[PDB]
């Protein structure tokens, strides 16, 4: 169990101006610090915004948190759940800023909602710093879905604050899972890139200073999209997708006979995936439907090439330090979903 702490600086908050905070577990033997930011999508103006506080408020509004939150998968303190870093300070950050975590802006006279992601996230950080943070040796800074596209637009703005704050000997570091998303063509249509476009005017959402410098003035959009932003980082990040990622077959208006047209679409998707990983030295990349992994109690049984993720990152960790046997690029070349047996069901 992770304990609630409301952030003491009460100008940072979720979008109805309640709050935000992180869940804490410590563990004072361990000079290692894992972050992870919650995904859940997002909306972009004022109805779409309302309609997720009548049935999404958890994630707008602090009000109804509760106090205690269990730790799973990579958050679990228990070396037969997480192999990889059982023995680590474990914060969860919930999502309540709606906003990709790129948001700059307060609830005003004339804002009716505050979107606050990016701010909220050098908080916690600051926060953190008088709890043991001063001493880490690595801060991983996390996240899934949302919270994975969050990871790549705010790594170097943590590593940014700690060096200017007088920490160099913190090694800041991302993990981003299910957040590497194509602005491809879509199956059939009914898009994410106008939505977000509209979103980062709403929110005044902010991205990484050479990422922005590359697209300029209105094109920000690109940046939320990973193989657009990945190459302008410096810190070290591993990138978790799946291959035919479920959120991605959504917006693209795929719905799982299928025909040649389908088919061709499916596999064209897998291999335009697979490209934008070729440059990417530390990836897991499996060939299967889903959504999401390193918060799932069971993340240590999928692997590639007989890897598990857990592994994968371990050798990740000996890198920073071409290790015989400790691979840190893992993706599948098989053409269609469930191809690797690992696969969740
Ligand atoms: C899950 O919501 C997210 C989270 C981070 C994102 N980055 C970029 C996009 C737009 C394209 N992808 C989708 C699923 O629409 C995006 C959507
Ligand atoms: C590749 O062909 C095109 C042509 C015109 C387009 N306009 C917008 C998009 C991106 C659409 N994908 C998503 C997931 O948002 C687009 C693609
Ligand atoms: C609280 O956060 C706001 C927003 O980042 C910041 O402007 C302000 O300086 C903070 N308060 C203190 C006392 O540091």
């Amino acid at each position: 169990d992770l304990r609630l702490h409301l952030l003491l600086n009460t100008s940072v908050t979720c979008n109805d101006g309640s709050p935000a905070g992180y869940y804490l577990k410590e563990s004072r033997g361990s000079r290692r610090w894992l972050l992870f930011l919650e995904g859940g999508w997002y909306c972009f103006n004022r109805e779409n915004c309302d309609s997720r506080y009548d049935t999404m408020r958890r994630l707008m509004s602090s009000r109804d948190w509760p106090r205690t939150r269990t730790g799973t998968g990579i958050l679990s303190s228990q070396p037969e759940e997480n192999p990889y870093w059982w023995n680590a300070n474990m914060v969860f950050i919930p999502y309540c800023s709606s906003d990709v975590w790129s948001g700059a802006s307060s609830k005003s006279e004339k804002n009716e909602y505050a979107f606050m992601g990016a701010l909220i996230i050098q908080e916690v950080v600051r926060e953190l710093l008088g709890r043991g943070l001063s001493g880490a040796k690595v801060l991983l800074l996390a996240g899934s879905s949302a919270g994975g596209t969050g990871v790549l637009l705010n790594v170097d703005r943590v590593a940014e604050q700690l060096e200017k704050l007088g920490y160099p000997a913190i090694q800041v570091r991302g993990l981003a899972d299910s957040g590497w998303f194509l602005d491809n063509k879509q199956y059939r249509h009914t898009a994410p890139t106008e939505a977000i476009r509209r979103g980062i005017r709403y929110w005044n959402g902010v991205v990484p200073e050479r990422c922005r410098r590359q697209f300029q003035e209105g094109e920000e959009w690109n940046c939320f999209f990973g193989y657009k932003v990945y190459p302008t980082l410096r810190s070290p990040v591993f990138v978790v997708q799946w291959l035919f990622d479920e959120a991605q077959l959504t917006v693209d208006n795929v719905h799982l006979p299928v025909q040649e047209g389908l088919r061709l679409y499916i596999q064209n998707l897998g291999r335009e995936l697979r490209h934008t990983l070729k440059d990417v030295p530390a990836s897991f990349a499996p060939a299967c439907l889903s959504h999401e992994i390193i918060i799932r109690s069971h993340w240590t049984d999928v692997q590639v090439k007989g890897t598990s993720l857990p592994r994968a990152l371990h050798c990740w960790d000996r890198s920073l330090h071409p290790l015989k046997g400790c691979p840190v690029h893992l993706v599948d070349s098989c053409p269609w979903p469930h191809c690797n047996p690992s696969c969740p069901t």
